């Protein structure tokens, strides 16, 4: 319609409970590849505690949403849907 909006997927596997997916409504200039983080505390009792994760954006794997990237990342990273895994480095 006149707006549009873009959806993200994301799956950390490690965690004091670890988890394996994740998927959050993504709007045309909403970067929210970092809801992750309030998601972990508040997630960190059934699915993953820890974000100091590498992140990697494509089932392919071309593009990787890690933390280094800035906040406007969906921007550039939600050209198509956004799909990524998480790794806990710690």
């Amino acid at each position: 319609g006149s707006s549009d909006c873009r959806i993200i997927r994301v799956q950390m596997e490690l965690g004091e409970d670890g988890s394996v997916y994740k998927s959050i409504l993504v709007t045309s200039q909403d970067k929210a590849p970092s809801v992750i983080s309030r998601v972990l505390k508040k997630n960190n009792r059934d699915s993953a505690v820890a974000s100091e994760f590498e992140l990697v954006q494509l089932l392919p794997g071309d593009r990787e949403l890690t933390i280094p990237h800035s906040a406007n990342v969906f921007y550039a990273m939600d050209g198509a849907s956004h799909d990524f895994l998480l790794r806990q480095r710690r």
